[PDB]
């Protein structure tokens, strides 16, 4: 009997060899799960498939046509990329239930402070285009350049994130050359972004949410309503703390040193339920500054604010955060410790590419619920890669092109400069995945490390549109004394703690707290020394009493899900210890509930909102309204004509009666 | 299943019956793979398929509205596809470059002949004519009777090699597929109503390309069974080594097994080889005769418009150059690489292409090929019918029978000599069905018969001082010399002559040459005598062939798309939407606007009516 006494959960991956039956030594090492005609499919023929269809759409509104509850798709549609389905699924295989809560903790909080600079940016600078121009605007030349390359380099992060878990998994599934399958991502990207016009649609997005949003509530009914396997969210408490208990022997080959076998470190008394991790916590503060450089420095967040309207749509976007909420919650407590539950044979290694989804998914349902997840994930990449290629272009084609090479440039020559800004940097990105793949960098170690390098930048620019002093001298001088000073002190606490300096020392838990604090807690506090000396005393100036109310309902109800949700929902389930049969069952309605009260609000808001439009296309799809009308109104004018002439009343009354 | 050592790719190819560790006689020896209805409704389903189609499609372009594929549509039928992986197989790599080694000589030659022809004299309608126009009336009847012959056999090689696929892989009788093709062949010439239209000769490009990339990648990329240029390398290299099993029992002497003559210590990888050198002269020798003693290409040059006539020259030049290279090499490779038994004299009537279709992928192959193949032949063989018809109303009706012509009398006469001419072949390709010869022995017949005498109408057109008496002493001494050293040099040195004891390469280039050069030298004498006036190597050739390959089916396919996408555009709007309506309805509207306004009491008390609306 290879499966030992108290696991008989898994006996799938527990093979016997020479007795002792050693454990399975990984999971996609094996045979590939799927063809590989569909992978290819899917990296090429994904972007173009969905560009066609949105025009068509577009033809039909246009051809036959020529409010707060939008808005919310459109925010879900840029919050959401290839790190909310896989790294938050990470979290949760490391530590437990505070992966899938501090995931969402921090990353809503950044929700909330977008809207609070759309309105300081329709009253102070409405005519920007970019963000390096309301900063060229303002402090100086050199100021123009450390910015710019900052949020360049920003988008190069983000971009490389995106490549290196699209294809890991694809890798995974469907057994193609993951240098193959890195160089044909930044393709259909391309196409798409090229096909269907250039900038953002408020009908992409919608058709992302409802995707997206689908394919969550699949997965999350699956893994605890429905389901013979692992339904019926109580089996999933004695099976996950069966693999914590400590009577279970990790030793030998029964288990590897590099996955989960017994009580895990960190935690309290030994679990994955309690909320007292100190691999929580940790996972806190890293988190919630790496999200002030993707929503303060990215310029695809600014361009959106500009393209929005906050006169009628400042109530929209908190509806974008609390449904968002359910994205990285019931997904990564569905398809995050549910690989806990199940006992599959994952490594670390694996796990920090973004390959947890990608085992439960097919394990529960195999063929058949292993393509879902490449679709949610192919749609999760293709709509937020052609927001930072957009995102660049229009920073190209208005600061390097337009300012510094002819400022006599007409609307005819800026047209093709930004298309080929696109190609070229989508080329260039597919020539930067091959050899980030080759020195083994993987997306869970990129992911941490972001806020070093970017986060100097996020309070220069925080000040620059709240209090008027902003010290030009020091801007520059914050940010360049905050990034090398950041990787210095990581890369020195990881120097005199583990050894060597390698990715697997210099990235663990403990140098990238360091950097991540150092980063950005001295770009902002040398920054804020030389504007107490000499402050500029800005004028701003190189229905407002309708605006003014929009900063009263995002910052006074708007800390009120910043709170609730984040400080003092933990402090009030820590005194709870693990968690009881009956506890833990609750968690798991809140999670059930979040995601149903969630992908269906956003699903059916916005068909209610616009029922005018639906019902005049198919006022016209199918019937033949229009040719009545005309030959109506023809008919009117004869009968106009013919009232006043009386001869020919009579010869038609006549020719018609003998019908 | 008795594998001998070394040979793992060798399945269930080596027989154990009785033991007898040796292969098959034959890959299609007497067992069916095709179900046989499928068969008959593809011999005359299909040439009655792609005329209503046709049809529609031109319908449609005439109702809403008002170059370089032309190069593909002649030359892809049965001698590239059934004999290219013919002599691909006989001598390894070297014969899939020898034998598209006329198809550059065929285009530049064929672009001269229009340059040329359009400038001389631009109203013939029939090489036979200009023969009339240029040199004496007695030079009639042999340029008339040497264009039939040639007709004869273009028409009875495409017949010969569409049957044998069929009886191979549908089981179909062997004489009842003789019959039945030039009969659907008749039906889509009819009912196209003759004429050569472009928009055919685009389909029939689009079907070819897109069958021959399927073929490909099921080779050399995307192949669970055979792929890559090492797998192919180390088969190739292992079916024919020193090592040599195969003497008494395995592989009877006439299969493909041990190092052959002529490539170097027997490797099929080099260029050193008599037999691919050999069918180099033979093959420029018959490709000289199908271009300047056919009618087809004279007849296909009338359409003219030189400049973009030129560019497709070039570009379907290079198409079809690459074409022959990727579809003969990968069924060829695939044929030797991958243990698999071909008769000697299997190979000659055209069934090596049909052997890898069914066994690489299957049933789903062996159709593919089949259309691929039954598109090809319902696209020359019309060709030829419609070149006999213009060649023969125009030149015993027209001058010989009546000199009037009514220009009702003509249709007539085409009509009825197509009619005679398709039934009238189905007979001679039925003769030679029971009698042996096949594709083989006719694809080397051809530079004998034919290209007596091809120099005099090469200098007819181009050459001011052309003789008439050159080209009948020319024609006539080639044709009896050449015939005479054809019968001769297979009886010494060779013995007895049959069948196939003269189709041999040295008793063939023999009479090639002579046939040719005495032809030539007559015609130039007599017109002056009276002026009237390893692994890496390998590899690099898969990926130039898939570099063709690419540069191939990918600018004749979407290019003719793009240059007329105005016109594919108009046609989808005249048919999901209705704007044609519309675009009357509103202009009656400003017609009585327009009669309005003149007339002031109507146009206010017109305005009440839409009020109550």
């Amino acid at each position: 009997a290879c499966p030992p006494p108290g696991l008989g959960f898994g006996g799938e991956y527990y093979s016997v060899v020479d007795g002792a039956c050693s454990r399975d030594g990984s999971f996609f090492g094996g045979k590939p799960v799927l063809a590989q005609a569909v992978g290819y499919a899917v990296v090429l023929g994904f972007g173009a498939f969905f560009a066609l269809f949105t025009s068509f759409l577009v033809w039909l509104e246009k051809r036959y046509v020529g409010k707060t509850g939008l808005i919310a798709s459109v925010i879900v549609s840029q919050w959401t990329w290839a790190a909310t389905i896989l790294q938050s699924s990470n979290v949760a295989w490391q530590y437990g239930v505070s992966g899938p809560f501090w995931y969402a903790s921090g990353a809503t909080i950044q929700v909330l402070l977008f809207g609070v600079m759309a309105i300081e940016i329709k009253r102070k600078a409405p005519k920007a285009h970019t963000v390096c121009e309301i900063v060229r605007a303002r402090w100086g030349r050199a100021a123009h350049a450390v910015f710019l390359a900052f949020c360049l380099a920003t988008n190069v992060i983000v971009t490389a994130m995106l490549l290196l878990g699209g294809s890991a998994v694809v890798n995974a599934l469907t057994a193609i050359n993951v240098y193959a399958a890195s160089f044909l991502i930044p393709l259909g990207v391309v196409v798409y972004t090229l096909a269907g016009g250039l900038k953002a649609t408020f009908l992409a997005s919608y058709i992302h949410s409802v995707v997206v949003h689908v394919v969550l509530v699949v997965f999350v009914f699956l893994v605890y309503t429905s389901g013979n396997r692992l339904g019926s969210p109580r089996v999933v408490h004695d099976h996950l703390t069966a693999v914590a208990s400590a009577v279970r022997n990790c030793s030998a080959p029964l288990s590897h040193p590099d996955q989960a076998c017994g009580p895990v470190h960190g935690n309290f008394k030994g679990s994955y339920l309690t909320m007292l991790s100190s691999g929580g916590l940790v996972f806190g503060i890293i988190n919630i500054v790496g999200n002030f450089g993707t929503v303060f420095v990215d310029n695809g967040y600014w361009m959106s604010a500009i393209a929005a309207r906050p006169s009628s749509t400042h109530k929209g976007y908190l509806l974008g955060g609390l449904v968002w909420f359910a994205v990285p919650f019931s997904l990564a407590t569905s398809l995050g410790l549910g690989a806990l539950a199940l006992d599959l044979p994952i490594t670390a290694a694996e796990a920090a590419k973004g390959l947890v989804p990608a085992a439960t998914a097919t394990a529960l349902m195999g063929k058949s619920g292993s393509v879902l997840l490449l679709i949610m994930l192919f749609m999760a990449v293709t709509s937020a890669g052609s927001a930072e290629l957009v995102a660049v272009s229009s920073l190209c084609t208005y600061d390097i092109y337009r300012t510094y090479i002819n400022p006599d440039a007409t609307g005819e020559q800026i047209l093709r400069v930004s298309r080929a800004t696109v190609l070229v940097f989508g080329c260039l990105m597919g020539v930067l995945a091959v050899i980030l793949n080759l020195v083994g960098v993987s997306l869970g170690w990129l992911y941490l490390a972001m806020g070093v390098i970017i986060g100097s930048a996020v309070i220069p620019i925080a000040l620059l549109l709240l209090w008027r002093k902003a010290n030009a001298l020091g801007a520059i001088l914050g940010a360049v004394s905050g990034c090398v000073l950041g990787v210095t002190v990581w890369l020195s606490v990881a120097k005199v703690q583990y050894g060597r300096v390698d990715l697997d020392s210099t990235g663990r838990n403990a140098p990238m707290l360091a950097g991540n604090l150092v980063s950005i807690l001295v770009g902002g506090a040398v920054h804020a020394a030389c504007s107490l000396a000499w402050p500029q005393h800005y004028d701003w100036e190189s229905k407002e009493e309708r605006l003014v109310h929009a900063k009263r309902w995002i910052i006074k109800w708007g800390v009120a899900f910043t709170a609730v949700i984040a400080v003092v929902w933990p402090v009030l389930s820590l005194p709870a210890g693990r968690y009881s049969a009956g506890y833990f069952t609750m968690w798991a309605v809140i999670a059930i509930a979040w995601g149903t009260v969630g992908s269906a609000v956003i699903i059916f808001l916005p068909l209610v909102e616009s029922w005018d439009t639906i019902c005049k296309v198919c006022e016209g799809m199918f019937t033949n309204n229009a040719v009545y009308e005309r030959l109506d109104e023809m008919n009117l004018r004869l009968k106009a004509i013919m009232g006043d002439m009386p001869e020919a009343e009579e010869r038609y009354q006549e020719m018609q009666k003998e019908k």
